[PDB]
């Protein structure tokens, strides 16, 4: 008769995004409300001023609430940060009456997640990877099948206990309930990935301001989750230091004229820059600016490439699919720079594409930017939370 709504909120380093979407019978999300606000009160270490973030959240909430003609009461909250980690466990149970029932599934996943976890961490996501019923490896939906012993591979995403307290207080002080805390990198791949790319094998890199969220899917299952604490802010620091310009201006010139490949930028495109110390403005070439951006971006993607390969090795020792036939998907705000899909192709030596949010309709023009990957992914994750 009506409409099922899902609202996602991302309190980022520079933007606070609130998205309102309808669940359609398709499985697509009809985005009917957008809310943007400059994220005031958050360092990269986290929240430094609660009252500022409360006004920021309710501002973004009020705009999307009015644009959608609804009443937001609960949200799906994103969560980024340095102290996010992962681990993989393996459980095994005797199959009840030699036919896999739901209680068989629930206990083997329970015995996998009931393990010692990284010092000062709690389980944020319990994601089963695949099941093995009597040496039929790689089973996704195993309920109903026959067998004696069943193995389950479960992927655990863990986070520090306190790293969410501030942003939960911020949202709760706006009269809103937190439906669930979602890892930002997880929601990102929910938005930019197709299901066949997970089957073929892919690696998503959510490139924000302070973190690079990396997820690796092989054989249709999430294999790895890694947070690298170096992103677009380190690139901005290079421009501010290599040219002697305020970081507020180094951020402007990077988004306005930056490029990850000095190979493709012309020699006659010249940019102007305000200098520090009240000293006269300087004039540099777009190519020279790209010659500063390229070494850092290459170094960052090599950190991801180094993480992909050593994971691929350990997967080879375990007899699990490992090849990334779908390639690399770079997403996030830091992935929107020119020439990046080409700079990454020289690093990973495979197909690279810049992914935007998928599977959406309505106000798609407002959230089609790769920086909206996490925000849209909160809508899809919450949609899957409903139908289940
Ligand atoms: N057109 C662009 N070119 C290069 N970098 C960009 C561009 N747009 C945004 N960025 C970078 O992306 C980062 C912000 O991405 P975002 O996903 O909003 O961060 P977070 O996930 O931490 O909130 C900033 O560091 C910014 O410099
Ligand atoms: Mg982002």
């Amino acid at each position: 008769t009506d409409r099922k709504l899902v609202v996602g909120l991302e309190i980022g380093t520079a933007k606070v995004s609130a998205l309102v979407g309808e669940i359609l019978p398709d499985g697509m999300v009809n985005i009917i409300g957008v809310g943007n606000c400059p994220s005031r009160g958050m360092d990269k270490g986290g929240v430094n001023d609660l009252e500022s973030v409360v006004k920021c959240v309710q501002r973004a909430i009020d705009q999307a609430e009015l644009m959608a003609d609804c009443q937001i009461s609960s949200v799906y909250l994103a969560l980024s940060g340095k102290h996010i980690s992962c681990q993989n466990e393996i459980g095994m149970v005797p199959v009840s009456e030699e036919e896999v029932t739901q209680d068989d599934v629930d206990s083997v996943v329970h015995t996998a997640k009931s393990v010692r976890v990284r010092d000062e961490h709690r389980i944020l996501h319990v994601i089963p990877q695949e099941y093995a019923i009597d040496y039929q490896e790689g089973i996704k939906n195993p309920v109903g099948l026959s067998g004696v012993r069943m193995q389950a591979k479960v992927h655990l995403i863990t986070c520090h206990n306190d790293m969410a307290k501030n942003i939960v207080k911020a949202v709760e002080r706006c009269g809103l309930k937190v439906d669930q805390l979602i890892f930002a990198g997880l929601a990102a791949s929910y938005a930019v990935l197709t299901e066949d790319e997970r089957e073929l094998g892919v690696c998503v890199v959510d490139i924000g301001g302070g973190t690079m969220d990396v997820a690796v899917y092989t054989g249709g299952a999430l294999r790895h989750t890694k947070v690298i604490p170096y992103a677009g802010n380190v690139v901005t620091s290079d421009i501010a230091y290599a040219f002697g310009t305020p970081p507020s201006d180094a951020e402007t010139i990077k988004v306005r004229h930056g490029c990850a490949l000095g190979s493709i930028v012309s020699k006659d495109e010249s940019v102007e820059v305000p200098s520090v110390g009240g000293r006269p403005p300087r004039s540099l070439q777009r190519q020279t600016l790209a010659e500063v951006i390229e070494p850092r971006y290459t170094e960052l993607l090599n950190l991801v490439n180094d993480e992909i390969l050593r994971l691929q090795e350990q997967l080879r020792q375990q007899g699990v699919k490992h090849h990334l036939a779908a390639g690399i998907v770079l997403t996030g705000g830091g992935a929107q720079i020119d020439g990046l899909a080409e700079c990454a192709q020289r690093v990973f030596h495979t197909q690279v594409r810049i992914g935007r949010p998928l599977n959406i309709t309505g106000l798609t023009d407002y959230v089609q930017a790769p920086c909206y990957s996490t925000a849209v992914g909160l809508l899809h994750y919450g949609k899957e939370s409903h139908l289940g």
